[PDB]
């Protein structure tokens, strides 16, 4: 104790788990979990933050995996984890370090082939672990005595790779007797890869790097910011890992999203002389669909499983190790211009919201230390070029790109950072399929400021295809009157409804001032109006489609 | 005159699903499925009917199917198609005749193996497709010169079995040229059983007939309750497979739910000297966990994948072409007894389990169907007596919570003169309350009692009656269809918390066919059904 004044199976997995920065646990109990349970609630150093349904607590595991750079949430065999893959899969397609738990029925039950709740009544209960083979690093059936090797296998795994794995967790396994972890869970072909980038970077006229997502699944932004403000190298990154590293450096472009990029962004980037990539995957919705020019000849790119160093393929290197060990280069210095920075202003006027004026506002009154999360729909590809303020941060999911994702991983990532406020834009297609986790929000007492975009429907489906045809229109809900509704005080939560640039101004200076509330601000905008980027985006997107 | 001188691919699929009898199509939009949904859209013999999400489409669709006979869902890939896979899983585990639609991308970028979203960006867009065998009994990945074939082949085998399949369709295929089909989609083994059933009927004093969930599966409930209805023999069914038979048939016995049955049916069915088993399956929360008591030796067993016939294993046997036969058996007629069959006075009590389940059952009325959810509700509702052409939709063994609501829309949706009325937890309910938007734009008018317990009470008799685990944020339930968009001359909501108020409110209820009703009960988070008391328990034992 601080003052000075039978080991299981369970109490093994949670002080791994809590070696890997995890002090919150996700999901949705069942039966074949409550004794697990039992003991996540018996600990002092992390919490049950109990999910209404369970694609939601993966949704919300993930976006604390991005924040926190480790998550775990609980489900209930078959019904619970099956309800899950699709947040899981997104955490594999994204490269998130999180950690599915399942608890399933006794080891007697499994082996008599009982026709059990929650099973197909075939005795098999191997079905569904097979099932996440495509969308997990490692996965593992737990026993009595393959338990500490097992788990600490796949969680090894987590940290080698930062993809999600999977421990299906008996019930009679996890109360099993083990023994404390003695030891904790944590090169020339590296070497020579740091002299070829040092050798290019020292050699370049008009260097340019490129940060991709696999550095945020790493936690290296930190790392990477450094690095490139200490040799001013001129920097950019795709959509697709925005925040990769502070936007506020003074050599930090903007977005290159292809043919779509500013003008100058573009043609300084497809201009350089020497292109480093960190972590990047070129997608179609991070690549204006695939009209990037990125010449590999003149190219080192690092990605977790593999290198390409001036078009020869490597492999036998680590990512983590290569990326940390850039800032034992010296002498590296950019002298160099980078390109015309647009001066930030936003002049309300009593003018209807529009998609482009709301951007530019969000843009300007961000502040540093905040986490926007937006949505795909006008959220996404609004808040995509928005140019973050120091030490912000950003969470979007273009490659997976499921709908209502931004909601509980908005919440997940701010329990996992409560020093940096979250802002939401997410859209009223997204919001209905994850509603829900409202209720978590206001038990949580979490104070996020979340807008909700009420523009009548799917306005990016409209953009693609079908602009007036029935499918696109969806039942609108009271939005506004949600938190109310499900339970929420007017000392929790403060509700709005802005039409106007003037009110819009007026409830986000509010808000911000205000960080001991969470704030609910229905935002109400066309169903015609998109922001540039999406109008050009819809198009592009038509045409990969016939 | 006096001088004397188009179809494709898509067609073809909803032509194909207009024949299994579907008027609707569930599910939620996106890119890789717009094109087809156009076509859906111009169709006059069918309905697009949006979700708000893919799971809770998965759930709809399966409802649909319990009372349509078919049903069909419409998802994009990888994000939708993975989101609804435990509502497939479902359908599959109680054997629900649903066919999943996967739009897919175009076959070139498929080919060119492009990182484009909804993808593991790995080039590799067979994954889902993998990832569904366990839960299908056929799936398809349509090219344009295999289309026609592939879609008759899946939805053959969803004829045969009843069992969900799988079908995705790459925009470019569903758009390609097609033909209208030519073909319509449709032993001694099966004498031998006929005649030993037969035999086993004629030498029987003490038959009974069990009746489970496959039977609804192929439809085959009136066709059951007529067999019965002419031969007077003794039928009981489990909670799985619960509306099997017409329970107001007078040799309907009630529910035999191993050791938790009701005395005078638990000893009528394990004394009798034959037992017809027609699509049962056995398992923990329809046998008071195992505790039934059902000789082999003296038992013929018929389901949809095997046959056992005193102990002898048959396959070789179209299980719905035996079960349509039983009704020309000759020299069947039950002369023997059955077992015996209180008025329900409401008072201002509080509301409380055991006496909620008997008045519900004194309110119920003929042509209704009741959906019960995993919880309180099902364990409570699984025992009442159904009247005349009245119905039960329960999910005991898949058991996934939330899956009622939009469970019973669907079902409502497939029958528009069954008054459906849900029981559904407060704990399920959060799962998938976002159909309540679809329920107000579609018009519907079923009778929905949300019970407000303050939790999951279920499992606080399972395990940690007072662990903050069992806890869920308490909204106000009352109010959802109003926020939801509803109006007053929609939905009716309530609150209700006495006996006296129930009554009141479900007769309201019954007697206003043309709104929909929302009520929010009040009931004690320690009260449970007698039954859920016992299971409680058992649950306990089998997870030491
Ligand atoms: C789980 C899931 N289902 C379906 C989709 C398809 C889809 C998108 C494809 C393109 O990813 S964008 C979109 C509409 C989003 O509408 P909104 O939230 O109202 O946003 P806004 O009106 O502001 O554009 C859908 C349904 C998806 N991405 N994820
Ligand atoms: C999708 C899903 N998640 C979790 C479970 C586990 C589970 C049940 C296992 C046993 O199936 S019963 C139950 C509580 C239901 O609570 P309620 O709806 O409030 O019902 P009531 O309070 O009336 O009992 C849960 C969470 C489940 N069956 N399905
Ligand atoms: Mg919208
Ligand atoms: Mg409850």
């Amino acid at each position: 104790h601080s003052s000075g004044l039978m080991y299981t199976v369970g109490d093994y997995l949670l002080d791994r788990l809590h070696e890997l920065g995890i002090e919150e646990i996700f999901g949705v109990p069942g039966d074949y979990n409550l004794q697990f349970l039992d003991q996540i609630i018996s600990r002092e150093d992390m919490k049950w933050i109990g999910n209404a349904n369970e694609l939601n607590a993966s949704y919300m595991a993930d976006g604390y995996a991005r924040t926190k750079k480790a998550a775990a949430f609980l489900t209930t065999f078959g019904v619970g984890e099956l309800s899950a893959i699709n947040g899981l899969a997104g955490s594999y397609a994204e490269n998130l370090p999180v950690v599915e738990i399942v608890g399933s029925p006794t080891s007697k039950v499994q082996n008599d082939g009982k026709f059990v709740h929650h099973t197909l009544a075939d005795g098999d209960f191997k079905h569904f672990m097979k099932m996440h083979e495509p969308v997990t690093a490692a996965r593992t059936l737990l026993t009595a005595e393959n338990a500490t090797y097992e788990i600490d296998r796949v969680l090894s795994q987590l940290l080698k790779e930062r993809k999600p794995v999977y421990i299906n967790l008996p019930v009679d396994v996890a109360a099993a007797k083990a023994e404390k972890p003695a030891l904790s869970l944590e090169n020339t072909t590296e070497q020579v890869i740091l002299s070829k980038i040092e050798e290019s970077l020292k050699n370049a006229q008009k260097p340019v790097v490129i940060a991709g997502h696999e550095v945020i699944s790493f936690g290296l932004e930190k790392t990477v910011t450094q690095f490139v403000s200490e040799t001013k190298l001129p920097i950019t990154t795709l959509n697709f890992g925005k925040s990769a590293v502070d936007e506020s450096l003074p050599s930090f472009l903007g977005i290159y999203n292809g043919k779509l990029s500013e003008i100058s962004l573009k043609n300084f980037v497809e201009s350089a002389d020497f292109i480093l990539m960190l972590g990047v995957k070129l997608t179609d919705s991070s690549t204006g669909a695939f009209t990037h020019h990125l010449d590999e000849n003149k190219m080192i790119s690092l990605n977790i499983d593999e290198g390409i160093i001036f078009n020869k393929v490597v492999e036998d290197f680590d990512f983590r190790a290569v990326v940390s060990s850039l800032s034992e280069l010296k002498g590296i210095e950019y002298e160099g211009q980078y390109i015309d920075k647009q001066y930030e202003e936003f002049i309300p006027s009593s003018a209807p919201l529009s998609q482009d004026r709301l951007w530019q506002a969000v843009e300007s009154l961000t502040q540093s230390n905040e986490t926007i999360v937006a949505e795909q729909g006008t959220s996404f590809f609004g808040a995509s070029t928005i140019f973050l303020k120091s030490n912000s941060r950003f969470i979007g999911q273009p490659l997976w790109g499921s709908i209502g994702y931004t909601f509980p991983a908005a919440l997940g990532s701010q329990i996992a950072d409560k020093e940096s406020r979250h802002l939401l834009f997410i859209g009223d297609g997204s919001l209905q399929l994850t509603v829900q986790e409202l209720g978590l929000s206001i038990r949580e007492k979490l104070n996020p400021i979340c807008f909700i975009i009420n523009n009548d429907g799917y306005t990016v489906e409209r953009e693609i295809h079908g602009p007036t045809q029935s499918y696109n229109d969806i039942p609108m809900w009271n939005y506004s009157k949600l938190p109310e509704t499900f339970g929420a005080t007017e000392d929790r939560v403060v509700s709005k409804i802005v039409r106007t640039e003037n009110e819009f101004v007026s409830v986000m200076k509010e808000a911000q001032a205000d960080v001991n509330r969470m704030y609910w601000i229905e935002l109400v905008l066309e169903k015609e109006d998109a922001p540039k980027l999406l109008k050009k985006m819809g198009k592009l997107f038509a045409e990969q489609n016939k």
